[PDB]
């Protein structure tokens, strides 16, 4: 159950959600509100879905965790026009969440 790596991934996920101060990536993009979303985005991602994958043991190395974080950003940049709050927020999350992942990957390395 509890492993140091899974505890580290929990801490890191918390740290990334902290940077999404608007909570706009906290849950899946509401498919009812944007029914064309799945025509552009093959694999939606969000922080709640990441928590679901984490607790279901779907991340066994830091790479796979980071790959899902990257989808939260790249999905948002891909779907939204550049001059939008969403697009700008994904850029901000890319920068701020990148710093989070850098220091968390160091801890995953020495494990
Ligand atoms: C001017 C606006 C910022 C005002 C605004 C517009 C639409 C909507 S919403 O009801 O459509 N909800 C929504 C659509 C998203 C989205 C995230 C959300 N939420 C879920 C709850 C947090 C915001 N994200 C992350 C995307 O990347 C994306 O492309 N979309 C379509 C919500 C707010």
């Amino acid at each position: 159950q509890l492993t140091p790596f899974l505890i580290l991934l929990r801490k890191t996920l918390e740290q990334l959600q902290e940077k999404d101060t608007g909570n706009i990536f906290s849950e899946p993009v509401p498919l009812s509100e944007v029914p064309d979303y799945l025509d552009h985005i093959k694999k939606p991602m969000d922080f709640f879905t990441m928590k679901q994958n984490l607790e279901a043991y779907r991340y066994l190395n830091f790479d796979d965790f980071e790959e899902d974080f990257n989808l939260i950003v790249s999905n948002c940049l891909k779907y939204n026009a550049k001059d939008t709050i969403f697009y700008r927020a994904a850029v901000r999350l890319r920068e701020q969440g990148g710093a989070v992942l850098r220091q968390a990957r160091r801890q995953a390395e020495k494990m």
